[PDB]
């Protein structure tokens, strides 16, 4: 991979880096030893800095993390930071930057773990005495629930059934409803778990599509799979080989698969169904240390957390160490948490002494084709007009605006965060700022030709020659193809020099011989 961004022990301190990505992909919150969380950007810039109050139970270990267990809800609206040794839960809003300090309603009781709902409207944060507070995102009220466990709940996860599930130190799994507040089911473990991953167990029979099968890594060696969907009520026993090491943390992923991250660098995958349950489909030695395993369920990428390096396993290619994706770091750190973006853009690597490490994955598909020339992208700052046939660089188009679209015209290239048209000429200057047209609507289907860009924005084919001279404005030069007074129905436009081909919803494939507004032909796609 190529290095995108990385922070030393300055905004984190000389400690372990624990992170979680937003599902939006534009926010990454990394917490280090010092009591500050660095919310990052898609480029890795510091989006927001939050300062914690002095903790009532400060951490005596320097090589650790200030946040006990933080996570992002799968909606991208709130960040629930849970600092270590505190009596508060910081809901960080990604919209207005304000920190919602939710005090503990259990009369100054130290929190242990939290869990985000898959729907996003529910939140359950656990204490070290087993008490779990209830918080709803849609109403902003705090509801205390006194008594769920008798000891510290190490981790917790929600499900799609709105059932609060907990992994407490009292060797119990409480499946309490998030609406009625009643314990629906209770599963008794044999020892102390440390994680809780709730995902579907697909079988060849009939199983429920909602998250109802739970899984807990017990003693960091043994994983129980109890089904609640349609079959059985017992934790179906899994026996794993002791030579592979201890599973430091499991994480359910894929089609019922289990990401068995064995602490000795071993990786296994166990399928979960009725016929064979205890078999290990994936078997291979990959590292010597595995302090963290993780999965992104969009690219099939499994990241390792070794003592010195980070190995990327491509689940699309049967968990192979792609060294073009794998990362070797300096021999003075120890990757404690490794992660992916929830949709997957950046390999996120956190070491034990504050080296924030983040690496751009396989490059995004920001490409447009106009003949053999391809307006593809090589990095988030510059896309590259590079011909496939010649493999010799034609244009390294710098993108001051965010790369979200590229309109490959023979004259210009329109880039921007789907409303800005950062028109980038491809002639005398590569990537020059021709126009910065923050359009009135989203730039849906722009089409650039030798003069104009058919900026189909707001359902209107905005047609305007991009090379606007000094003293002129493209805004008045926007020749709206379904002009003001004509209904807008075009959902794709093929701006060509011969014809401005506009694909309407009504089928009016209009053919404007003059590039502005006048047709000599109009195809009716009935």
């Amino acid at each position: 991979m190529k290095k995108l961004f990385g922070v030393g022990p300055d905004l984190l301190g000389d400690g372990k880096v624990l992170f979680e990505w937003s599902p939006k992909g534009n926010f990454l919150a990394a917490a280090g030893s010092k009591r500050k969380v660095n919310i990052f950007d898609r480029n890795g810039r510091l989006y927001d800095e939050v300062h914690f109050p002095p903790a009532e139970y400060p951490n005596p270990d320097g090589r650790a993390c200030a946040a006990a267990q933080m996570q992002w809800d799968p909606a991208g609206e709130q960040l629930a930071i849970l600092p270590a040794g505190n009596t508060h839960v910081f809901i960080w809003l990604a919209g207005n930057k304000e920190v919602q300090k939710i005090e503990s309603e259990f009369k100054t009781q130290e929190f242990s773990c939290m869990a985000w709902s898959r729907n996003g409207m529910y939140l359950g944060v656990a204490t070290v005495k087993g008490n779990v507070m209830m918080y709803n995102a849609r109403e902003r009220k705090k509801t205390p629930l006194v008594g769920k466990h008798t000891k510290k709940i190490v981790a917790a996860a929600w499900n799609k059934d709105n059932i609060m599930a907990l992994a407490g130190q009292d060797k119990t799994v409480t499946l309490t409803d998030g609406v009625t507040g009643d314990t629906i089911k209770t599963f008794h473990l044999k020892d102390v778990p440390m994680d809780l991953c709730v995902s579907d167990k697909k079988e060849d029979g009939y199983s429920r599509r909602e998250e109802n099968t739970y899984s807990l890594n017990i003693n960091r060696k043994t994983l129980y799979i109890m089904q609640c969907t349609a079959e059985g009520d017992r934790p179906l026993e899994l026996a794993f080989l002791d030579t592979y090491g201890p599973i430091m943390k499991h994480s359910w992923f894929g089609d019922g698969y289990i990401l068995l991250g064995y602490k000795n660098g071993y990786v296994a995958v166990v399928s979960s169904h009725s016929r064979e349950i205890s078999e290990e489909v994936h078997s291979g030695k990959y590292l010597d240390t595995l302090t963290d395993v993780t999965y992104c369920a969009s690219l099939g990428r499994v990241a390792m957390a070794g003592a010195n390096c980070v190995r990327v396993l491509d689940a699309n290619a049967d968990y192979n160490e792609i060294k073009g994706d794998a990362v070797d770091l300096d021999a003075n750190q120890a990757i404690e948490k490794v992660g992916w973006t929830k949709d997957g853009q950046v390999l996120t690597v956190g070491t034990h002494n504050g080296y924030m490490h983040s690496f751009l994955a396989s490059l995004p598909m920001v490409y447009d084709f106009h003949g053999t020339r391809v307006l593809y992208l090589t990095s988030l700052l510059e896309m590259t007009l590079l011909d496939v046939s010649r493999r010799q660089t034609v244009a390294r188009i710098e993108l001051e605006n965010e790369p979200a679209f590229c309109g490959l015209g023979p004259s210009h290239a329109a880039v921007g965060m789907n409303n800005q048209a950062a028109f980038y000429s491809l002639g005398e200057k590569v990537g020059k700022v021709v126009q910065r047209r923050e359009y009135l609507g989203t730039i849906t289907a722009i089409k650039l030709n030798e003069t104009q860009a058919a900026v189909l924005t707001g359902g209107h084919v905005v047609v305007h020659p991009i090379s606007v001279e000094a003293g002129h404005a493209p805004d008045e030069l926007d020749v709206v193809i379904p002009g003001p007074g004509q209904p807008a129905n075009i959902t794709c436009v093929a701006l060509t020099p011969t014809f401005v081909i506009t694909g309407s919803r009504t089928g009016t494939l209009s053919y404007y011989l003059s590039p502005d507004v006048t047709p000599v032909n109009e195809f009716r796609h009935d």
